[PDB]
DNA sequence: GACCTCCCT
DNA sequence: AGGGAGGTC
């Protein structure tokens, strides 16, 4: 039942500082920013050691071992440790293997988020799930030293044992370089971006809040004035009663528990009553208020007026990053009212500016490359407007004859083609029939027979191999590709179509980040990566570096990989993120 | 805490 | 196609 052998050290010794080791720097708080490090474990050829962080991190030897690149560490989720240590003024170097990132690449669907889950992949179970040790939610606590220490040593021991088999399988999948040269170096770069953070103009945000608060009072009362009664507009029950009982509005869609009040459904009810337009407007504002003024203000650090996101680099099934606390990959841009929120994200130093660079149509360009569709590749070699070109082709008209509605619909098809494309899926999106939506898809394929071929071929490959891959050898297993349930098989077919596109795009932007970081250092620029939003990079830099960045950044991003079509990068800069358009 | 719309790329 | 993050039992 019990205890693995280890030295509960009272001070740091030399044999703890070997040049190969499994290391655990445990930060139990979910948000690791400026968070406590609760204990340390080291396992190496000389044994297993638990150290107290107050001891270890006050020790010159240990700190210098941490920062020594030639001293190789094996860890789980090294970025967590790295950041927590940065907030304490200590550099972590020499991380040559990260089990979290290794597990993520081997199979992203396992949802590996702790050492235990990773260990299980190789029939190793001599370690506990963090959830069992720390608890979950309100009962979540750091346990007493003997339980804590044994757990960190078991995790370190698991890392030590598991490196070789993980690396072995990564190599067999041709994923070794993907780990060592892309994801691991990216992890350090993300660490720097998170630590640096983004400066927020809180005063600006707060006055926006106030404008909104007063706009919401007005609409809220107008809504009660129109419903002839007061009610909870946010309630699914109360509103559905006002809409579909008291006002007799027609029921166009019924959800699981009742009537749908989604924006798509409401937009269609607006002609019937003046209440509907005010409810939409109320929700748009309420969204900005709750999610983007209030939400953001509670995560700004009052000391520096910065937000420090955490990028989850081991979550998405596609190889994309996610962003949390705050999520800075969903800041409004589409609607001008919401876009103004970006005026609150400002450079962290005076006389600095925000620089934003974004790939133009990277997904469709990746598709052109992997499908080798002659027409699509030509379209991009001509740097055509792709939605216009797709319109001309599916409706068989000249540039002159393409109407704005034709272009809107071709665009929707382009998106749908990217996401796997179903007559029913597009039909819903375009507010039209499943037949006829099928006519569009069919028509598209007549113009892009290479894309059609790719779609068919990749689904067959998914079935044959059990998975699909990206440009840089990221893998996604698709076991549902064989189910006899149409809906479940279909979704897996869509993932088979989409994942090489979206995943290859993720691959390219990650390499660009790595390449950009190396060029920034080589050039001695003070410019720093602040954020990544799937197909764009956001930096801040002195005004005096703008001109050099205008050349340097797009170029690095464009040259990250060489495809059969060119990659294209647009860029802008300004006093705020908003103005960097 | 666990089941059930709207913002982004 | 991927994500993150108020009412209600």
């Amino acid at each position: 039942t019990a205890k693995m052998a280890f030295t509960l050290a009272d001070r740091v010794t030399e044999e703890m500082l070997a040049d190969k080791a499994a290391l655990v720097v445990e930060v139990v708080e979910e948000n690791y920013h400026d968070a406590p490090i609760v204990g340390i474990a080291v396992v190496n050829e000389h044994g297993r050691f638990f150290l107290r962080p107050e001891t270890a991190l006050a020790d010159p030897q240990f700190v210098a071992w941490l920062g020594d690149e030639t001293k190789k560490k094996s860890m789980f989720d090294s970025k967590r440790a790295a950041v927590a240590l940065k907030w304490k003024g200590i550099e972590l170097c020499g991380v040559s293997f990260d089990l979290l990132l290794a597990a993520y690449l081997l199979d992203p669907a396992q949802g590996v988020d702790d050492v235990a889950a990773a260990a299980k992949m190789k029939q190793y179970e001599a370690v506990r799930p963090d959830e069992a040790v720390y608890g979950k939610g309100a009962k979540r606590a750091v346990p007493d030293e003997p339980v804590l220490a044994e757990h960190l040593v078991r995790k370190a021991a698991a890392i030590w044992a598991l490196e070789r088999p993980f690396l072995d399988e990564l190599r067999r999948n041709e994923q070794d370089r993907l780990l060592v040269e892309l994801e691991q170096p990216l992890s350090s770069i993300l660490a720097e971006m998170e630590f640096a953070g983004v400066k927020v103009d809180t005063k600006r945000l707060e006055q926006m809040g106030e404008e909104l608060a007063e706009q919401l009072r007005t609409v809220e009362q107008r809504i009660y004035e129109l419903a002839g009664q007061e009610f909870n507009i946010n309630s699914p029950k109360q509103l559905g009663v006002i809409l579909f009982e008291k006002l007799q509005l027609p029921v166009l869609k019924k959800s699981k528990t009742g009537y749908s009040t989604s924006a798509d459904v409401l937009e269609k009810l607006a002609p019937y009553h003046e209440i509907v337009e005010n409810i939409l407007h109320y929700r748009q504002l309420g969204k900005l208020q709750s999610t983007y003024i209030e939400g953001l203000l509670k995560v700004v650090r009052p000391d520096t007026k910065k937000v420090h996101t955490i990028f989850n680099q081991a979550l998405t099934q596609t190889g994309r990053l996610s962003s949390t606390e705050p999520n800075l990959q969903n800041i409004p841009i589409r609607l001008e009212e919401g876009r103004k929120i970006r005026q609150a994200f400002v450079p962290s130093e005076s006389d600095w500016l925000i620089f934003a660079a974004d790939y133009s149509q990277i997904e469709l360009r990746v598709l052109a490359h992997i499908a080798e569709d002659d027409n699509l590749m030509e379209a991009f070699r001509r740097d055509l407007d792709i939605h216009t070109k797709t319109a001309m082709d599916i409706f068989q008209v000249s540039e002159d004859e393409v109407t704005p509605n034709m272009r809107r619909q071709a665009k929707a098809v382009n998106f749908g083609i990217v996401y796997g494309i179903s007559d029913y899926g597009l039909a819903q999106n375009l507010n039209i029939s499943r037949k006829e939506a099928a006519e569009f898809i069919e028509r598209y394929f007549e113009s892009f027979p290479g894309v059609k071929r790719y779609m068919e071929n990749i689904v067959q490959e998914a079935k044959q191999k059990g998975y699909v891959t990206t440009l840089l050898h990221r893998r996604r297993y698709l076991p549902d590709i064989t189910s006899r349930n149409f809906n479940v098989r279909s979704f897996a077919e869509r993932m088979a179509m989409n994942t090489p596109i979206q995943g290859s795009a993720a691959d390219i932007i990650k390499k660009a980040m790595i390449d950009l970081n190396a060029r920034l250092k080589e050039e001695r620029l003070q410019a720093r990566l602040l954020l990544q939003v799937h197909d764009e990079l956001i930096l801040e830099a002195p005004k005096e570096e703008m001109e050099r960045l205008c050349r340097l950044v797009p170029e690095v991003m464009e040259q990250a990989v060489t495809l059969r079509v060119p990659l294209k990068v647009d860029y802008h800069y300004g006093s705020t993120w908003y103005d960097a358009k």
